[PDB]
């Protein structure tokens, strides 16, 4: 006892109170704050590493792959499976490669090169070298990286020291020595570390692991925080497991008052010093060594073997960890110790043997208390994250020290039940512990890999190469021509009619005109006034009149007596009633034209269902409503189609328009094309605009092999099946619903909202332009993308957000091509047409898609641009087509009459 | 009274209880909310928008600006003068232009052109057309902006309808028509909207004012809101001020509930329907037609003028809002209606007038009651922000409406002060409001921006062009002659001292050597295994010691003595005591060598005073104490700088490399030389590694012409004044010295830390390496950086920040490309020393900036890459060249003694 007693006083500085404990609770308490804010991580020794690892095995892991373990005392190698059974285990089997310690201390390259030395020959022996198994890689260091494939060394611990590797990618570095060889072909998936693969691999086996223990030749511990508390990982959603590196807790100064002399020695004599320096005081990679010199400097005062000192006795390395262990065994620690001691020369007394046996408790149980003390700040903060009052959790332990030191394992639990009392946690051990790890996250790893194999695999349909669209544009230009010629116009279904507008304004219009814009419930009538002046200006006012549904579904008869009745209205309400003024009637419904001021409506729509009125000339049922009332009278002027309105607004400005296009809920193009070749229309002399309601090319077929699975469900849940099929892959008023069917098609496959089919989701028409214009939008924070689609009704997630975002580019660009391929046969029609070899047009646009997306035009005119390079064609936003146009149409109308 | 009486019930929808207010001010509140969100900024009808005025006018403005205001009621111009005075007003003239409605609503670039032919037109009428005066816009419509002079357009309100301006920056298009004329040269400055003019104009006279509210042709507030609010502003020190854009309030349907028919038919005969539905409910454009529709419908029902309809009273347009403010006169407002309803061919009744009167005072009095519903959301908003119980606020006013109506101000200030209770609002009326304002806001841009000019002046002389670059490295290699030169060596800067090194490792080397690392308080001993086996391995260990300051100013016997005692206790460390091993000796103090194994020291540093060493050779102080213990012998095969072992140490394993290079708290280089050439030393055979101590680089004025006046006082106030000028502007011991002299400066002139100069700031070496590589961080956070700063003691802002790091990446690039040139002398004068037209060589490196920094080593590449093209260099960094490295020269050493 004296002896002992003699030792306690002696290091007194190596036993800790519980006061003391308590400290160093919460000083790693604060480093834990620290490192995860972003205002002082810059700064911060407990660097709180995010590992990129969400939740532990699942259950449903199953699969085949190796896994590699390097950085702790033995560099193994194993071939984890993980399959599907009746509640029986997992198979698995490991390999132990020597690892010279003058080749940790050599050059990354050769390391690497060993490292995949020693894989090719594991996996031959084992002759599935053939079959590429997944990778996965336990490498114990403190690592950066941004995804589970990923690892840049921060810096080396422990025992390595390989240059040319910190600040490095070990992947890359791998794959370039699996390369370099090229005796095999290696799948690295992921990238953990052992803290990691030990909370993962008893995680499988106790859903309620947070917590990941290592206490070997290292010590470090991860754990399982909340997203919105790691600052430096955009998210909030779930959480994601954290890797302290809590070795180098201390490496700023913050626990010189608890390190003593010998602990100061140890660094001085380490291959980093001043780094790891709790590590240092805690590991099994030091405890021996730490005895030692505890040894030396008693010999040297002649407190032990009477001062003698041998050559041994002071040579680094002498007094393993391995012997602090043999000596503190309840049974034979004093007879182990007289043994190892004699090994050293020394010639021990059995008062020596009992003091150098104290001097090892001591040490080994500072190790204990200390990391009970750590751990306890990570079960504290456990129980603050989930609010509970009571701690419950279960630990997952690893570690050469721990599993072999006889006191350990009981020193350190009493310690913690007593430092963290409201608690009961649950201690795992682990066989390989980090083997079966790494193999599960591994395993998740390769899942999502396919997912995103797949995925790709079908957006690629959507993708047209340089040369679909040039047979697309080929195509279109055939579809034209039959429609065009007399023989064939008939059968064709791009009918190309004339819309009898012979010229574009010319500035020499001058004039007071009314315009009627019917296409639904709410149409307006208006009034421009255009004056031809030195300076080219135009005023207009307008009123929105709205048709009662009952009228709607009318008699045609109350219809027209209901719209005179709005214009006999607004003629007031412009203080203008009295004269015959001209009017220009923009009616958005299918219409066939048969001259400028007639055009039979060939069926209702947007629920108007007015009888009589269908096979009729909608400009002589207007007129004969006129002249029912009685009060005043018009000149019906024209009949107009909102997409020659918007090219005749355009060229109103620009002279070298000669096209107009619409590309909003639905999609419709017009150009200028030569008499001569309108065989519809007796004349071979001048122009005709044509409106060819191009959105029906491709209803006999022809766009068949570019249409892809989804375009054919939209289409066959249409209400117009087998019908505008061109307009269905290029309108807004389809895109969203390619778009959701291939949601619902990768929910089902799961790869999107857990697999879960949304009532939402099944809604048709949920995606408007509006909301797609936004979720592709440059100036949009996913967080933000994934506000909107929660919005919506979906209850996406920061990952489903990413997805959804991709799907609706992959079918908006398409759109915008396939629409510049149709574009693109018009300007060359024009250019050839007038035997030209080179064409400058421009073209005015109008649509909610193209005015509202973040990048169809763009990409739109990026495409006229290739497929049609002898033409210089400009695109010009042109709006109110269906009112200022319709007016401009009929000042150029009237203007006419007169020629 | 029964007459009012019946127009109360007939217009019962229009009269809203308090009930009904406070819930209006709710849902503003929450609107409020939604628009500052992230979330749901999105898809908010209430933008919120930021206008990046962070405060109103301290006083110190001044100045002379010009001062455009369009989008109200009148479009005129303003030059503002703000002067110095003892307590006198601020001089300012405007003038109003005409602007066409068919101006308003014709193309953008007609407008702007508008807008500049009055500009021009009103400088030169004033002749100020010569002193480009800064410019101010105040421009009434919501604009997208990220900095005061860039406003791109929403959308457009009130009565502009001009195309090709919406989506646009309003700025460049009106740069753009400045431009077209060329008559002058505008310079805009700022873009603000008439709120925030009201607002600055008001908080000039009254610092309380964090309000502005415009009530006139449209309406809108503005605010000062808490930047921690502001989602969308990365930030959260200060305020900035919003602008709400609340007449967009309701354009989602959120107010249906409380618009009438006659709400919805005014919407229908508007420009932009279905927008401002709030404004339209509220504003002057719309008060007295809205009257008119009420007039209209009780016509027409025989409720007023006996049932008779005029012409005039169905003519839009006909009832103005100043008609309501004259029939609302409490003196002759009944005689005013008599005489306008006359004069609308209607021949009231007395009943009549009456009854008009009180639709007009129902009407007015609604925008009244709704306005203060939704600023009193503005006011508790601010209660609530100051956390205050009794609010106390000074809000500034401007607006036709507002200004002009008889009754509109003393409704307005009723209701709000029974809606709002706990605080007192003091209201501010401006007289062009928006026009002192908008001077304001110039005021402080003008002055940022001169101050970024000065700033950028400034840090244009660390700018170093490919030229001057050239003639560094023309001028290092002429310091390199004269330095090898035996004629001028002694007067040289760049002394090129010869290593005794003649030759770097082949391979051949194998043993067991041991380096003694000397270089201050902490040196080091160690050990190195070198096996010359088919696999180059070099294994090695090291212990470190210190030497007691006691002794570091002892008596050289002692020092020396004390360094044996170290070694002595390695050996038995290492158990290998007994035989007579070699060792190399780094002595990193000011040496000069005169053979391989001696060398005399110059000068003690770093604290360092032993007594007789200076002028003694170090090598035999050392074997004179390893004799005086006789215990063991060792034999010093060498004395090496670290330098030249850094550079043995990377050709060991990179045969091409035959340069090293240092760049850490100091700055060294050498490289093989042809000893025909090193006219010091006997023998033109062979070659000779040479110390070229460039760092005295300059020291006799040959760089005198690129230094700067910053250079200089780090030089004037350096320890070694007049010396080291070259690695003054390189080592990373300066560079922080350089930055912080230059800080301290721009603080001085106003433009950092307001003005203060720190303690901190004053402390020198606060701007350690470590530090400096950080600030320059790409993958550091502006708020990051701002921290990092706050943490050294310096109060910085986000601003400051900016600042800051501008500065230090001036320095350190010029460090870098200076480093470079020198560096480019070094490889092209071994490629010509050796007659190439195409050199190869590798150089290794070390150092805690060149490793450490973001972008030194890659700008020094760069730029060693462009001066010498010839040359094909390598840069690798290689560590230890003070162990290892001195091994590697001990070895080489004993086996050239052989040869
Ligand atoms: O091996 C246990 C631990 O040792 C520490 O030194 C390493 O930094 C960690 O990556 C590792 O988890
Ligand atoms: O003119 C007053 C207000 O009118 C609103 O319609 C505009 O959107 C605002 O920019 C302006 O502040
Ligand atoms: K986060
Ligand atoms: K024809
Ligand atoms: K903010
Ligand atoms: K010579």
């Amino acid at each position: 006892d004296d002896q002992v007693k003699k030792i306690d006083k002696y290091l007194y500085a190596m036993r800790l109170s519980d006061e003391t404990l308590i400290d160093i609770m919460t000083r790693f308490r604060k480093e834990m704050k620290n490192g995860l804010s972003r205002d002082f991580n810059p700064t911060a020794t407990v660097k709180m590493l995010p590992t990129f690892v969400r939740s532990i095995p699942d259950g449903s892991e199953k699969g085949d792959f190796i896994a590699l373990d390097l950085g702790g005392s033995s560099f193994r190698i194993l071939r984890v499976q993980v399959n599907h059974e009746k509640n029986q285990n997992v198979h698995m089997e490991s390999e132990v490669y020597d690892t010279p310690e003058n080749i940790v201390h050599g050059s990354g390259s050769q390391l690497f090169d060993h490292v995949a030395e020693c894989l090719g020959d594991f996996m031959e022996k084992r002759k599935i070298k053939d079959k590429k198994l997944p990778v996965g890689f336990t490498f114990s260091f403190p690592c950066q990286q941004s995804k589970i494939d990923e690892a840049i060394l921060i810096t080396w611990t422990k025992r390595f020291k390989a240059s040319g590797v910190e600040g490095a990618d070990v992947v890359k570095l791998l794959n370039k020595a699996i390369k370099k060889r090229g005796d095999y072909d290696a799948n690295i998936v992921a990238v953990v570390n052992d803290t990691v693969g030990t909370m993962m691999t008893c995680g499988y086996d106790d859903q309620h692991c947070e917590v990941g223990l290592i206490i070997g030749t290292g010590t470090n511990a991860c754990y399982m925080e909340e997203l919105r508390h790691i600052d430096l990982v955009e998210g909030d959603e779930g959480r994601m497991c954290i890797n302290t590196e809590w070795g180098a807790f201390g490496d700023d100064g913050s626990l010189e008052d608890i390190r003593t002399e010998f602990d100061r020695e140890i660094d001085r004599g380490s291959l980093n010093p001043g780094k790891q320096l709790f590590e240092k005081m805690v590991s099994g990679m030091y405890l021996g060594e730490l005895v030692r010199l505890i040894l030396v400097k008693m010999a040297k005062e002649g407190l032990l073997f009477e001062g003698r000192i041998t050559p041994e006795l002071l040579t680094r390395g002498k007094f393993n960890t391995s012997d602090v262990s043999a000596i503190e065994k309840n049974k034979e620690g004093l007879h182990n110790a007289k043994e190892i001691l004699t090994r050293l020369g020394v010639e021990p007394s059995d008062d020596d043997c009992v003091s150098v046996q104290h001097v090892c408790t001591i040490v080994s149980f500072r190790s204990a208390n200390l990391v009970a003390a750590t751990l306890g700040a990570i079960l504290n903060r456990l129980r603050d994250n989930k609010g509970t009052p009571r701690l419950r959790t279960t630990v997952g332990v690893d570690g050469s020290l721990y599993k072999t030191h006889p006191q350990y394992s009981r020193r350190f639990h009493k310690t913690l039940r007593r430092l963290v009392p409201d608690s009961d946690v649950r201690f795992l051990l682990s066989e390989s512990g980090s083997g079966k790890g790494a193999a599960m996250v591994t395993a998740v790893a390769y899942r999502l890999a396919e997912q995103h194999r797949q995925i790709e695999e079908t957006l690629a349909h959507f993708h047209l190469t340089k040369d679909m669209l040039l047979e697309v544009k080929k195509r279109m230009r055939a579809e034209m021509e039959l429609g065009l010629r007399k023989q064939t116009h008939n059968n064709a279904v791009v009918k190309m009619l004339p819309s009898f507008v012979r010229r574009t304004p010319d500035g020499t219009e001058n004039g007071d005109f009314l315009a009627l814009d019917l296409g639904g419930t709410n149409f307006r009538v208006l009034l421009v006034k255009i004056r031809s002046g030195k300076k080219r200006t135009v005023e207009m006012h307008n009123k929105i009149y709205a048709i009662p549904i009952e009228i709607m579904q009318g008699t045609g008869e109350e219809l027209f007596d209901h719209i005179v009745s709005c214009i006999s209205d607004f003629l007031d309400y412009m203080g203008i009633k009295g004269p015959r003024m001209p009017l220009g009637f923009t009616f958005s419904f299918p219409c066939q034209q048969t001259s400028l001021d007639a055009g039979i409506l060939i069926t209702w729509t947007k629920g108007f269902k007015a009888t009589d009125c269908v096979g009729h000339d909608v400009v002589t049922l207007l007129r004969d409503a006129i002249k029912r009332r009685e009060e005043f009278d018009l000149d019906v002027v024209a009949v107009v189609n909102d997409t020659v309105g918007t090219m005749m607004t355009c060229a109103y400005e620009e002279p070298t328009c000669e096209v107009g296009l619409i590309v909003g809920t639905g999609s419709n193009a017009c150009y200028m094309e030569e008499m001569k070749n309108v065989e519809m229309v007796e004349g071979d002399q001048g122009q005709m605009c044509i409106n060819m309601e191009w959105g029906a090319f491709g209803d006999n077929g022809c766009l068949d092999d570019i249409r892809t699975h989804y375009d054919r469900l939209v289409n066959e849940y249409s209400l117009n099946a087998g019908k505008q099929r061109y307009e269905k892959m290029i309108s807004g008023m389809y895109l969203g619903e390619i778009v959701r069917n291939i949601l619902i098609d990768f929910t089902k496959k799961g790869f999107l909202f857990r697999g879960q089919i949304s009532e939402t989701l099944k809604t048709r028409g949920i995606f408007e332009t509006k909301f797609l214009s936004q979720i592709e939008s440059d100036r949009l924070a996913l967080l933000q993308v994934r506000a909107i689609l929660q919005q919506l009704g979906l209850n996406s997630t920061c990952d489903d957000s990413i997805l959804v975002k991709t799907v609706c580019g992959v079918v908006s660009r398409r759109a915008a091509q396939l629409c510049g391929a149709g574009m693109a046969a018009v300007v060359d029609k024009i250019r050839e047409n007038r035997g030209l070899d080179r064409l400058n047009v421009t073209v005015g646009v109008d649509g909610t898609l193209y005015k509202l997306h973040p990048h169809f035009s763009r990409i739109m005119h990026q495409t006229v641009k290739e497929l049609s390079p002898k033409c210089n064609v400009s695109f010009l936003l042109s709006e109110d087509g269906s009112g200022k146009g319709a007016a401009l149409i009929t000042a150029v109308g009237v203007r006419l009459r007169t020629e």
